[PDB]
């Protein structure tokens, strides 16, 4: 059983790292790039990136511990525990040569640590639509004069006694749908049908937690980050961030300019926080080109 | 029936205000003091000062429009529509002398244009754990080195989709008791039935989404406060704020030297946000000796 389509020429299989089960969707030839997802989807959000970098490289979209058909981290949930299970994944299939690397949201969280730590490992770098945990975390705001504060679903979903798990359940594909669209420009890109597909996912009640402690330990990447930030990294780094409703605007860039030597960055207008499903076309092409050269 | 117990002395009782039915507690002789509760509780917040307050002033608790055994407001729930209610209401019981008023959290942005309005009609004024909303809110952060914020709730209850309501339904309890202790130092005060007769009363579906109406207009009584703050505060002011986890320390005073020219203040040492019940008797003799001067 699979809850995604597979695009067409490529294998959904699993792959044990440190006795944890991963799930993954793998196609192509070429050096290896890894995809990695962000909260509310799987590795689905990627499915129409694949096929096109496919053609030159091997590429590869695992689903984070606990989410999608993936088994929940042995160690924590910690930006530093979660890539370690990545970055042996990437190894697998890449154990010889560098390999690129393409995160979405807390996609970004889960492999910072090991880009930082294993600098060598890493050809070319694209994140996009999150901040890199560190202090700039604490001054958000809570609540905003026009549109929705961006933020106040870390406390929301970091909150104790299971908070958010309590009152989510039963009520999944609900909320999944609102914080899709409260979060987007392009909001009607998000048929029934497609929400029908994510809401299914996360709401296994072990996704369901899975996706609120990668929140619970956002204090501790937090502090982690503080020390691994001592080294910039070196290697060639883009950033998008989309410039509509939902987007970050000119904080990806300006963030990632404190932690990289190499970086440029990129703001899609008329695009919220959903990239590549808001704006296939042009984020696709950024990508392709950037890893292409 | 009654949702609270009322005590010895005092009548629960209703009036009509521009068509809509308002419930109070009311007891005592002397001149009038309207005492206004907040966002989780109704008139029963003030049942342990009420009876001392009652020795020297006639005492009247309203619930809020919506809230209680309150009708909804049949304007809106912005500050200054809700204010009139309730302001109306003490003209009713005060029609030829000043009354006192005293209020908690959301109450204070439910009295505060009434009372700059109509400052002839306001003898003193106490105001304790909440800010007037102004663009000072924008700044509170959206999360903690420590985990949630006491501040990001006014984002989950703005949000539309009815959110709260509908991932709150069912779990009303259970959120309230989350919230109580979330912005509270005192636990111990809050017995587990004091928390159910709390629940239920907001558990009714009008009363939970009357809840975050007032939230959902939190930007405009912000809009609304910026022109009449062109206005300073002229009567005896005090404030009162918790020291402990969930009080707001010194930004109670400190924002109301913005708007009073004569105000003192005072921070309760291990008090959190609940002070009638967390810190009853210090925050009791506070009350009723500024109102007695
Ligand atoms: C994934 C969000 C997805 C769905 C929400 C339910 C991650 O949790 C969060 C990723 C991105 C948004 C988070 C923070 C926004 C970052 C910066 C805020 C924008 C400008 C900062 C302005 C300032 O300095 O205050
Ligand atoms: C009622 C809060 C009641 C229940 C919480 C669900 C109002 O919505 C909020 C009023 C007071 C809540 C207490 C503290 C937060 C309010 C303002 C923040 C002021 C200063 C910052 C202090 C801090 O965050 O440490």
């Amino acid at each position: 059983a699979e809850e995604f389509p597979v695009p067409n020429g490529f294998e959904s299989a699993y792959r044990e790292v440190d006795g944890v089960k991963l799930h993954y969707v793998k196609g192509g030839q070429g050096p290896l790039v890894m995809l990695v997802h962000g909260f509310g989807q799987t590795w689905y959000e990627w499915h129409q990136l694949m096929p096109e970098l496919a053609k030159r490289f091997t590429v590869i979209a695992p689903d984070l511990p606990g989410l999608g058909q993936s088994e929940p981290p042995k160690t924590g949930y910690s930006g530093e525990q979660v890539a370690v299970y990545l970055h042996k994944l990437a190894r697998q299939f890449s154990p010889d040569r560098p390999f690129d690397l393409v995160a979405h949201d807390i996609g970004i969280w889960n492999t910072y640590p090991m880009v930082v730590k294993n600098q060598a490992d890493i050809a070319r770098l694209v994140y996009m639509q999150a901040p890199i945990p560190d202090a700039r975390i604490y001054r958000f705001p809570a609540f905003t004069a026009q549109g929705e504060s961006l933020v106040w679903h870390f406390s929301f979903f970091a909150a104790d006694d299971r908070l958010a798990e309590t009152l989510i359940a039963g009520k999944e594909r609900f909320f999944l749908e609102h914080f899709i669209k409260s979060h987007a420009s392009n909001t009607e890109v998000f048929s029934e049908r497609l929400l029908d597909l994510y809401a299914r996912s996360y709401a296994k009640p072990h996704s369901l937690n899975a996706s609120f402690e990668y929140y619970r330990a956002l204090n501790e990447s937090v502090r982690q980050n503080a020390e691994l930030a001592k080294t910039r990294l070196q290697m060639p780094t883009m950033t998008l961030a989309g410039g509509g409703h939902g987007g970050m605007g000119t904080f990806q860039l300006e963030q990632m300019k404190a932690y990289a030597e190499d970086v440029e960055g990129h703001v899609l207008p008329g695009c919220g926080h959903w990239l590549p499903e808001e704006c296939a076309a042009p984020m696709n092409r950024l990508v392709i080109d950037f890893l292409s050269r």
